[PDB]
């Protein structure tokens, strides 16, 4: 499934902000507008047994150009919160439900 980083109108949103995916489907975060963005998972809001380090960009690593991607596949079922490091305080956070 593709998730845009930044709305076309410059909003600091993942698009979609919430969605479900079957376990193991590739999620393609696609840099879109209103850079820089990156994608990390919140160690306090993922299913028990998930290691966010394996599924998160390094916080120091930013996507500054349209069409860069960050790709991840989530095998454990449950709710995960992801966020953009530079924009976390501006509400650029999302939820994926893996089913
Ligand atoms: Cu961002």
């Amino acid at each position: 499934v593709d998730v845009l980083l930044g709305a076309d109108d410059g909003s600091l949103a993942f698009v979609p902000s919430e969605f479900s995916v079957p376990a193991g489907e590739k999620i393609v975060f696609k840099n879109n507008a209103g850079f820089p963005h990156n994608v990390l998972f919140d160690e306090d809001a993922v299913p028990s047994g998930v290691d966010v380090s394996k599924i998160s960009m390094s916080e120091e690593d930013l996507l500054n150009a349209k069409g860069e991607t960050f790709e991840v596949a989530l095998s454990d079922k449950g709710e995960y919160t992801f966020y953009c490091s530079p924009h976390q305080g501006a509400g650029m956070v999302g939820k994926v439900i893996v089913n």
